[PDB]
């Protein structure tokens, strides 16, 4: 009694094909309610020997178990508190203390290692897992290691792989997992019948302003941070509640997703008495009271409890800032399970949160609050970047901070690599190389990079140099003999100004200006300026920027510009 979905299909179809021409561990992206125990059975089926599905989380380990079995399939488990029976299965289930305190009972063969919630590995039970790592490498050399998880990205940690079989990078060499290859979509769910659909209200009566808030190093949001902007906007919570209200006499379930512990529980209390709960981050604590309905309310925290099957919430209230399109989802999807006359589990956003489930993971903290995720082509592979920017309403580019274009190939011989355009870069000194902003050293002749701290330092007390910090640049033009000019001049907040001059009139001429002024100052690398005259140029004076530093030899006429330093991050 088993048949798979074209998607499970698909992952199975996907493992198969990377592990016949590769070692390599590889992750699979699956959203909860896809199905992951049918996926396992075939692999399980096609395997020589048996298969080891190891969790981090004991309580996740029994879930597995159960599902699997659900299938009419036999399996083990080595979970804490539980007695060896008579081993019997395809399958063994197990958490990661357990086995690599039961490592005796895994001398046979094991072709292949699902590892669920891969995402975790980074974080805890890390001694325990290089211990059952080394001692099935030892009796498996060539073992297979697929990674399954719901959330490849988490913002302040990173991406837990590096290629994406779809032709973009997203992590690193440092990523944990070489390849991605395969990933079924929420929205592709949701689209064709698997998961309910979620329907979010557009116009909720206030919602919080959330705007002014600086993320912390992970981009992440503190709580005090939260707690200050929430206490300036108290006023408005009595009245977001009231409509949640509202809105639940049509509905049956209501999950509160709140920003800190404080919210919560003034959140409870505007609630009616004993029909709210809460979850903070003991036990089930009312996990089935809620599939009950013995209270219509359940707020929660930053706390998301792994497994939970809710299929009467038709309701989810989200009252915190959502710091990733990711989190959104996972926030979003724990009421989207089926049942029947469940038309829709309605969303209601009071927090200000985009209203976009589907989209884009820019992968990278985000910085200023009203950046957006904007689509860039790559000038050299074509590849489709998506990196933070702004636009206009009818989706005009103002700017983007993308550095480098994400798309990667492979040729017939096997060799993989990044695309290389860059469009951000520095040249090298000495063979003028494009080098990362971040280099310290040149990638093609291993020249030192100067920082610019450094540069700058020695021209400051050095002052046969002249040093000057820009507030902005002005632009000035005219029409001599020889054709069109463009004069710039750079000054700062006391007054003292630095000018070089383009001409405009020969090719060679305008091929510099682009190559020495546009390319360096546009605030949309990749998307080239269209002008004719400096007066076009002057038009378009939004769509540049002015360096942070100048520097310029106090020599010729007055000066000449030499050192221009963009987006300077250091002593000053
Ligand atoms: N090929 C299939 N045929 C019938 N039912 C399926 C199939 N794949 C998945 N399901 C059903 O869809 C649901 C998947 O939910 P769940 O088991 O929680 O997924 P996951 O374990 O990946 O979170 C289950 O109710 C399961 O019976
Ligand atoms: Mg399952
Ligand atoms: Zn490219
Ligand atoms: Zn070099």
């Amino acid at each position: 009694i088993f048949t798979l979905r074209p998607y499970q299909q698909e992952a199975v179809d996907a493992t198969l094909n990377h592990f016949r021409r590769h070692k390599t561990p590889a992750v699979i992206v699956l959203p909860t309610g896809a199905g992951k125990s049918l996926v396992i059975a075939e692999l399980a089926r096609l395997a020589r020997g048996r298969v080891l599905v190891l969790a981090h989380v004991k309580e996740l380990v029994a879930q597995n178990h159960a599902k699997y079995q659900a299938l009419g399939l036999e399996a083990d488990i080595f979970a804490a508190g539980l007695k060896r029976k008579e081993s019997h299965g395809k399958v063994v289930f197990g958490s990661v203390q357990s086995v690599a305190r039961n490592l005796d009972a895994f001398q046979g063969e094991f072709s292949l290692l699902i590892v669920d919630e891969c995402h975790r590995i980074g974080d805890d039970e890390e001694s325990q897992y290089q211990q059952i790592l080394t001692h099935l490498t030892k009796v498996n050399p060539h073992l297979r290691l697929l990674g399954l998880t719901a959330t490849p990205f988490r913002l302040g940690k990173g991406w837990i792989y590096q290629f994406h079989y779809h032709g973009m990078v997203r992590g690193d060499e440092k990523a944990l997992f070489r390849d991605c290859i395969y990933e079924l979509p929420l929205r592709y769910m949701i689209k064709h019948g698997y998961l309910t659909p979620p329907e979010r209200l557009d116009m909720p009566v206030v919602q919080y302003d959330f705007s002014r808030l600086q993320a912390q190093s992970n981009g992440l949001f503190s709580e005090a941070d939260l707690n200050r902007e929430l206490k300036k906007q108290q006023r408005i919570t009595p009245h977001i509640i009231s409509q949640i209200m509202e809105f639940a006499a049509t509905r049956k379930g209501v999950m509160i997703f709140a920003a800190t512990v404080e919210h919560a529980k003034e959140i409870v209390g505007l609630l009616p008495a004993e029909d709210a709960a809460l979850i903070t981050g003991e036990r089930d604590v009312l996990i089935e009271n809620f599939k009950a309905q013995r209270f219509r309310y359940l707020v929660n925290v930053a706390v998301l409890t792994t497994g939970f099957d809710a299929p009467h919430v038709d309701l989810i209230a989200i009252l915190r800032p959502t710091e990733s399109v990711s989190l959104y989802q996972q926030i979003v999807g724990r009421g989207l399970r089926l049942a029947p006359g469940k038309t829709d589990c309605l969303i209601l956003d009071y927090a200000g949160n985009p209203h976009d489930l589907y989209a884009p993971e820019v992968g990278t903290p985000k910085g200023k609050s009203d950046n957006v995720p904007v689509q860039v082509f790559c000038p050299a592979c074509g590849f489709a970047n998506t990196f933070w920017g702004k636009t206009t309403a009818d989706g005009t580019l103002i700017e983007h901070f993308g550095r480098r274009c994400q798309g990667w190939f492979e040729d017939d011989d096997g060799h993989r690599e990044q695309c290389d355009f860059r469009f951000r870069f520095k040249n090298c000194p000495q063979c003028n190389a494009e080098n990362d902003i971040a280099a310290r050293r040149c990638r093609e002749c291993d020249t030192v990079l100067v920082d610019p701290d450094d540069m700058l330092k020695a021209a400051l007390r050095l002052k046969d140099a002249l040093v000057l910090r820009c507030s902005g640049m002005s632009l000035q033009h005219g029409h001599d003999e020889k054709g069109e000019w463009l004069k710039i001049t750079y000054y700062d907040e006391d007054g003292a100004d630095v000018s070089e001059r383009f001409r405009l009139q020969t090719p060679a001429q305008r091929t510099a200006f682009e190559q020495l002024f546009i390319r360096p100052h546009t605030r949309t690398p990749g998307i080239p300026l269209r002008w004719i005259t400096a007066a076009d140029i002057l038009a378009q004076q939004a769509l540049l920027r002015h360096p942070d530093f100048v520097v310029a030899r106090m020599k010729g006429q007055y000066w000449q510009v030499r050192e221009k330093v963009f987006d300077y991050e250091g002593r000053f």
